């Protein structure tokens, strides 16, 4: 077993593993949350013992307890050509608001008055033992597992109301993650993973992990010099090319009623709707 | 449910903090028999607990950072209207923010420890506010409602990894041991007017930072309003609401640098005082702040 979940509703989810024929099973009999802690148990768990999950429940963020989420800026060579834009010498990091943290399929609410809304496909990595100062040759070990992840963005609060850019990707549910997560003896080499990303069907993004400017091994060495990672912490490592503000002739931007469809291979897929901004009351995500 | 205020902290080494109260003679009184920990939802139980009631606490223990359970901590860039004529920067027109690391965040007397090879540690004595009710798209008239209470916080910084790799200052703020808070939630009953209490700051002894937080330019309320819109707040959320003028790396003729062995001790009216002695960088290992 090597593809962990969480499923059910928000706030009571329980934990589960996808089986051979891509059916839940339900892992409160071994472990009563999926958390990095209950991983070891989980892993080593029969599968053909526990029982099958009906109702086709939601998936939810499928660890819990993510602490914070560490985010990277451009990271990916094509798209560096694509945007004429210099290849970093070190990699830019942003904090992700925790609070933006969301389930794979859950609505994607854009905020209030937006028009510059747009979506960014990600490999996620979640990290499994403290990351201190780790050299890159040790910093891959530090891996729990991988997780798809959506880094949606608004660009305008992004880059038009101050240089930080987490000011536009903090908002309520612009951090989808999951379905899976994969264990690093299933995904193989992380650096060689296809990406995509269609919005309303139609492909906007499409790349592959060899790519990257920075491999997850560098990123975690280089951001473990600046931010202690603990395990649960998230890391999200920059997108490929074909985001929305990036579409010539005109850019084009995520509208109410919009669909996004991604997947990363071995990591499953997502499916977002896009709705108008509404107040979300006292509800509390993640 | 009164309406006189309370000053709750936590105390003990580390992993091993016990909730308290500080009484009017600044002792610790242990809540232990009230509320298991110093949590938000602790905070109406704390707040009804008759004091005179409670044990004293014996010795004089660590204070730990003095809630439990901070999630995220948001920051404020400059904030403080003599802070921009010193610099030479325009006064903002909406409040930059950025986000400081929540491994950074330590007791509120603890060690700080430098980065490796950091010649640009630099100090940054705040206003903190800790959120007692979810904050999201609220209005000003109703932002000081959210708030459970007010805490010294010193927003320790490394320019160089802040501004000299890049343009997101988070890189040169997430730093472990940076983020020291405490040693009191004060609620604001007891503050008061928020936005007037003394701010100071000196490093060896000397004073550094002199200010008052009737000079920020975008209030409390104001930047709990404004933040809701772009990330929400939810109970327990630690906001850092800026600096005053005296930053070492606003220091003239030259900048000037924290360095190991330097002290730094800071305190602003009704929410206590920090004391943190400064070390070169050694590997942490395993351990585990905040
Ligand atoms: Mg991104
Ligand atoms: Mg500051």
């Amino acid at each position: 077993g090597s593809k962990f979940c969480r499923f059910g509703q928000r706030g009571q989810e329980k934990p589960g593993i996808i089986d051979a024929d891509g059916n839940i099973r339900d892992l409160s009999g071994v472990v009563p949350e999926l958390t990095i802690d209950a991983l070891a148990a989980a892993k080593g768990a029969d599968i053909a013992l526990l029982p099958l999950v009906e109702g086709e429940p939601r998936y939810g963020v499928p660890v819990k307890g993510i602490g914070k989420i560490v985010a990277i800026g451009l990271n990916y060579e094509d798209h560096a050509i694509e945007s004429n834009l210099p290849i970093p010498t070190e990699p830019m990091m942003f904090m992700k608001a925790l609070s933006s943290l969301n389930g794979p399929n859950d609505e994607v609410v854009l905020p209030k008055n937006s028009t510059h809304g747009d979506w960014e496909v990600e490999l996620g990595v979640v990290i499994g033992e403290t990351c201190r100062f780790v050299s890159e040759d040790e910093a891959l070990s530090k891996v729990a597992g991988y997780v798809l992840v959506n880094d949606v963005s608004e660009r305008f609060n992004q880059k038009q109301r101050g240089t930080q850019w987490s000011k536009g990707k903090g908002h309520d549910t612009f951090c989808p993650v999951g379905p899976w997560l994969v264990t690093p003896d299933e995904v193989g080499d992380p650096q060689d993973l296809d990406v995509h990303l269609d919005v309303n069907g139609e492909r906007m993004q499409t790349g592959n992990t060899k790519t990257m400017i920075f491999n997850v091994a560098q990123l975690i060495s280089y951001v473990s010099e600046y931010i202690t990672l603990y395990p649960g912490d998230l890391m999200i490592t920059g997108t490929p090319p074909g985001v929305g503000e990036g579409k010539k002739p005109q850019a084009i931007y995520l509208k109410a009623g919009d669909v996004m469809e991604l997947g990363i291979e071995k990591l499953g897929t997502q499916r977002q709707q896009v709705s108008e901004w509404r107040h979300l009351g006292d509800e509390v995500f993640g």
